[PDB]
């Protein structure tokens, strides 16, 4: 149908059809009379998978022969989403499969909806890893993603009576056609035990053993015939485990619980033992696999020339002392040489400055679980602090500030400090974030080793986040400037010469309207809710957190409602306000915010005087597959975190690429986005980081704002009195109390500027032509935020490898 | 190479080779450079599996269109063994695959050894179910095997210091290519809860739900293109199970433990709750599936015309009250009508008379776990005892004897009594066993309903137990009489006209010698033990139990050793005595018997004076795949259970079919075997059932035998003093004490006759020609013991269906 979706040749369509029928018969053991729609999905998936394997085998063969430097990306999260469409896009198979399935009497889009999301991440950090894998394959790097194959991913969110309910994400229930179990590469991982010192070094003995079994998933590059590997470990008990008899067999579950479930916290540290076991499990298995592959190329001098290990946050920080353990205890290298290799091999990416998100493990936990690693950590600390002492003699407070060991009630290890000490590069994820790191939390470290600190602004893959989810927009762009931009997003700048082109303006606007109509229909079909497709689609989708300030959005929504009630017969630009996202199960305040949103909807959506001028919808079960639907449909993107709290954001970039305008604070990547597009083409409001600092020094008093803003006072009084909860008048007392007395994120301080800025948004929306022209100026300058750019910078500036756009033979 | 293994046509071999290469590439994602031998096995398995699916789909389609009466065989055990070779044999693919793999540079037998046994059974009962499935498919019956997909089958047995060690049988580790998950047919099973009585009957409420997910395995008939289904249920937690968050997800294991492990007891009742849950789980899921299939053909009058349910022992006895529950509570049939349907549908096979093996469940367990079923059981009992009271007025002791409810310390339900009451047919498994049932334990029931009681003598499949495991013998037989006997074993009688044929005599003897040489080499290659291939192979392989009297064998072995030590330079027929089998983990005495066997070996095998004249080997990890190796190699089959204890035996039939002579008591099927071959061609010794009864009435005193048999006295003195355990002199005190004071199985009483009979065996072995002639007379009369005969009798006399040897189209 559309050009960017590839060729549907006679030979190709015929071959796809026969292979579809072969899989239905031989693989699924079905015929057309008994086949379910799910059987049809699987037949398609296996057919597409067949096209991957040839390239997969030849890619890994190519790496064996050429022996390039290998990049190992270690993460506890890979938020992959669905694989079928992505695979078709990257292999240029989409139109051919669409035609083939149509001729078989099937609708491909319907089959695509059957695939479960691979939900092995929480949000931004997990999705970044997924975008990064796509870009590394597209840029021809010999890269491997290593993680855990969780049996249960992020929970499915149900809303019951306005409250979030969690249910297990049993994503493997029907099987996963994309993964290949590799039980032959099973590796042992050790826990507990004790340390013995001999004549020939230390020995870690009396350990409990858990097996790590790898499952490999292919990662196709964009039309370059490269297929890299994501290797995910699964926990298995050894066969003599606990070996009355029946109980011993049932107790195997204990060991296998390591890979059972993803911790559902985003930007929050929960110091539970099972989480620590997960972190060591991934690191121990991965490092053995790395070293095995290195030896099959004795002399570890060349190790950093052939291996790069990227630590995604501090979660795999144990890679540093584990590498030291292997090099010193097992390979018998001297400490100083081992340390040189480790530092040159490892690099660390920081993703947050929130104190509650920083990993600080109790010494007593590491003592029992990983006694040898604790010893190595102490030795690293001693040697590091000796360097600090020599550099800044007599500065005793610096020594205590920089220590890997934090003293106090319980002694803890600061994992971020470990990562900096043992890595040759430390990077933040947006320019403002990387500056904050050097100025505040890692200032001491920056002073000691300034060369270590870098910036790598985040990006998103234009394959999933434009071509896949928004083919209509990708097509009208390709009509003007060709197809090269899909792997070279800077080419979108060429669209600036079309900002006054009336044909293009109409097309951009048409694509958005189509996206909005399709999404409006989806809301009725799957959730029975009626919305006006001509209204402004005002959307905030992201994890529910206090710092992300969904509450500030709520205040604006109520302001709009109160203004309509005050002057009903006055014209207002109609809005559909959509908010979605999951709350961590134990995060009470975030759960209360969800309830508030639904409660506001309950009042607003049923007020006759409001009509179809204002609607508030909570988007249930926000996840990658839902993002692919709602983002192309959005008009306004809400990126309203308190300045200095959102390290980067990536949702922001997705909205920019898909034709939404942004209302946002000067936080994270918003700063660089506004810089690229021009501040006049962005809706910037609120405190800058410097203004937040000034308020903190003076002392933040929310009462001041309540006293001086009558509209804000009305809302707080409505919340307190039970306007949005008539049967439970005091339901939102915790929210009001927090807002009034202990708001770390200064919601009130940005309220006036936010509401004023929102008025400017509504004004522009009244003029469709000038709204669309500003949209074009955004899309056209979004090129910097391709993860291809991000990965190219990592490759050149951290890993020491050159990216390549050259094809491998088909 | 050999005729019975089928044709290796040019077209077939070429096609197999290309499909092998396709699976290696596309299915396994490997090439010839990285492929492991296990990859080669899987490529072969997938290639052979492809040939099954066409026939599988068309068989199940045929059943849908023709709507025949369906046979449901319910068992907690299916001891299937390996599937690859069996599939090739039944599809006539063995020579073609052998040729194809040879041309690819691979040895097929080596690949066959890679397959794990499907060890989902304990011994005789589990293996009978497997033989039965083969025969039902071969006889063209619309039959379904229903059971549990245990994650862990029978434990692997390791011998350490002469002691049995158990390790988990992780048989699914590498995947199972034969099964097909059918998550679309997932069914809920209910546990616990309580009963509510309404206006419209009883209701079972507040239950805990476990999901039952089916996995289907194909069962090919012998060259008739029929492929039936074995459906095995796997336990799954529902997604809202327990739905802090992490613990709730980890607790899903509790529900899923139902299908985790096979209880490793054979012929022994362990009244554990998890076992009861397994028994209900299989029954509840199966019956819903049965009824679903029946409704898709309202009126349950025709139910018994379209459905037969065979209960394999009492393990699935809950099918009776579960069918009543469904019919009465859910379908709203009146009691009397529901009961008529149930009785006409169900039939029960008894497999034991041992009191310790009979299932007697505590009322308090059923009360908590299955409250509605207990109520139904009481009502069944009340109505049944009313019939007994009317038939035998005033006989109050009969009422208490026949009750389904046993009074005492703890009230129990006798599951065997339930089965008789609720089945239209009750059968034993050998003529003597079925007579014992009518005369002793079920005498009261036989008097009330004589028509109910039948015999169905057990059998074994001649596919696995001759063609597959002994191709050399199958071939020399086919040369003389053709190939028809493989599905018509009575044709072996034609071999009687060859008993004086010198060519045939030499061939039979040659095949045995070849089998013995191959097995002697196996013992060195995989277990580093040296044996003399010219010695008599004296083998007892079966589960270790007191009733099977491995101890009587031990006494004979020591007698032979003591006789050699007394007269070293006297000639004795050389023997290799092989004993193998697993002991239940909690069965202390059986574990002590294994230790005794190894201890005897330790002394005997290292005595220089003995030389290669006597060897004692314990066959480690006895299982189906090992049976296929050792049985064709045997000269003498030990079937020496105390008369009246072995219900049938099936190992006995396997040895008879494969050219071993039998030393045995007149117990189980031994009686019918001796009858078929002629008593002169069998080595029969010891007490008959009547002699055991006379001894019990008088009182068994073992001291009498000790006092009057000096050779027996010497052995007991050797055991007591520590001759076979010099470092632990009292190691075997428990064994001596049991033998002397509390031997339920009268080992001493048969010792003299056993030793005397063994002398006659040695005498015959000295004359190879007359030994072989007797062998021919055994093989020739083994036809009755084909499971095709057994199943034909079940079909005609119990199920009311006609078997068919007619092909379905290829
Ligand atoms: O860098 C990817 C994303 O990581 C997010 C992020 C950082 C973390 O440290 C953890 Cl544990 C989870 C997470 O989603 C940041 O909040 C977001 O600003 C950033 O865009
Ligand atoms: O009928 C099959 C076999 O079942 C055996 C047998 C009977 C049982 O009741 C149980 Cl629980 C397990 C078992 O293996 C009998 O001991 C044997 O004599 C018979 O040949």
């Amino acid at each position: 149908q559309i050009s960017v979706r590839g060729l549907a040749g006679v030979e190709n369509v015929t071959e796809l059809k026969k292979n579809f029928n072969r899989h239905l018969h031989f693989t699924l053991v079905k015929d057309r009379n008994v086949a379910t729609p799910r059987d049809y999905y699987f037949a398609l998936a296996h057919t597409v998978r067949d096209h991957l394997v040839g390239r997969w085998i030849r890619t890994q063969q190519h790496y064996y022969e050429k022996d390039p430097k290998r990049i190992y990306y270690l993460s506890l999260e890979f938020y992959m989403g669905r694989t079928l469409q992505n695979t078709m896009v990257n292999l240029a198979l989409e139109n051919a499969c669409d035609e083939a399935t149509y001729q078989l009497g099937l609708d491909m889009e319907e089959l695509e909806e059957i695939e479960e999301d691979a939900g092995l991440g929480n949000g931004g950090l997990g999705r970044l890893a997924a975008c990064f894998l796509d870009s590394m394959a597209t840029l021809g790097l010999a890269a491997y993603g290593y993680g855990i194959r969780y049996e249960f991913g992020i929970f499915n969110q149900k809303i019951c009576g306005g409250w979030q309910m969690e249910e297990a994400d049993d994503w493997l229930r029907y099987g996963n056609p994309w993964e290949k179990a590799r039980p032959e590469f099973t590796l042992p991982v050790h826990f507990y035990g004790r340390v013995e010192h001999t004549s020939q070094g230390a020995k870690w003995v009396d350990t409990q053993v858990v097996l790590a079994m790898p499952y490999d998933t292919p990662v196709p590059g964009y039309r370059n015939n490269v297929v890299n590997t994501m290797r995910l470990w699964s926990a298995k008990a050894p066969n003599d485990f606990n070996l009355g008899y029946i109980q011993a067999v049932l107790d195997r579950n204990l060991a296998e619980n390591i890979s059972r479930v993803l911790y559902p916290n985003d930007n929050f540290f929960e110091g539970k033992e099972l989480r620590l076991k997960q972190e060591y499990f991934v690191v121990a298995a991965t490092l053995q696999d790395i070293i095995r592959r290195f030896k099959s190329s004795t002399n570890f001098d060349a190790f950093p020339d052939k291996v790069a290990i990227q630590l995604n946050d501090t979660h795999p920080s144990l890679a540093i002392p584990e590498l030291m353990r292997v090099l010193v205890d097992l390979e018998r290298l001297d400490w100083d040489k081992a340390w040189e290799v480790t530092v040159k091999t490892c690099a660390y990416t920081n993703h947050t400055v929130l104190p509650e998100a920083l990993e600080r493990w109790p010494v007593h936990l590491l003592e029992t679980l990983l006694p040898r690693h604790l010893q190595i950590i102490y030795e690293i600390n001693q040697r590091f602090l000796n360097r600090v002492a020599a550099a800044f003699p007599g500065d005793v407070d610096r020594l205590r500030r920089m220590s890997l060991v934090e003293e106090g009630a319980v002694k803890r290890i600061n994992m971020a400090h470990l990562c900096i000490a043992g890595s040759h590069a430390v990077n933040g994820v947006a320019r403002i974030h990387s500056e904050i790191l050097k100025k505040t939390i890692f200032k001491d470290f920056y002073e000691l080793e300034p060369h270590k600190f870098q910036n790598k602004t985040n990006g998103i893959t234009p394959r999933r986040w434009l071509v896949l989810c928004n083919p209509g927009l990708a097509e009208i762009i390709a009509e003007r400037i060709g197809e090269e931009y899909i792997s070279d997003l800077d080419q979108l700048r060429k669209l600036l010469s079309y900002v006054d082109d009336e044909a293009f303006i109409r097309d951009v606007a048409k694509v958005k309207q189509e996206n909005k109509l399709k999404f409006a229909a989806y809301l009725e079909r799957e959730y029975k809710v009626h919305i006006n497709p001509n209204s402004l689609f005002d959307v905030q989708v992201k994890r529910i957190h206090e710092y992300k300030r969904q509450l500030l959005n709520c205040l604006h929504v109520i302001t709009l409602y109160n203004r309509i009630k005050k002057e009903p017969n006055k014209f207002v630009v109609p809005r559909t306000v959509m908010i979605g996202g999951k709350a961590a199960p134990g995060y009470h305040m975030a759960k209360m915010i969800i309830k508030l949103i639904t409660a506001i909807g309950d009042v607003v959506n049923h007020d006759p005087v409001v009509g179809d001028r204002l609607r508030v919808i909570f988007l249930e079960n926000y996840r990658v597959s839902l993002a692919e639907k709602v983002i192309p449909a959005a008009d306004l993107s809400e990126q309203i975190s308190t300045a200095g709290t959102e390290a980067s954001g990536t949702g922001n970039m997705k909205f920019m690429l898909n034709g939404a305008l942004t209302i946002g604070t000067m936080d994270g990547a918003n700063v660089e986005m506004a810089e690229e597009a021009g501040e006049e083409n962005f809706f910037i409001f609120g405190m800058r980081v410097e203004d937040v600092d000034r308020l903190d020094q003076r002392g933040y008093n929310a009462q001041e704002y309540y006293d001086r803003i009558p509209e804000l006072r009305q809302i707080i009084e409505q919340l307190s009195s039970g306007f949005f909860s008539p049967k439970q008048p005091d339901l939102f007392k915790d929210i009001v109390n927090m807002l009034m007395h202990h708001d770390r994120f200064k919601v009130f301080a940005d309220y006036e500027e936010y509401v004023k800025c929102q008025e400017r948004v509504s004004a522009l929306y009244k003029n469709p032509r000038e709204w669309t022209r500003m949209v074009i100026r955004n899309i056209a300058t979004s090129g910097k935020f391709s993860s291809d750019r991000t990965i190219a910078q990592y490759a050149r500036e951290i890993w020491g490898v050159e990216p390549s756009r050259q094809r491998l033979p088909a």
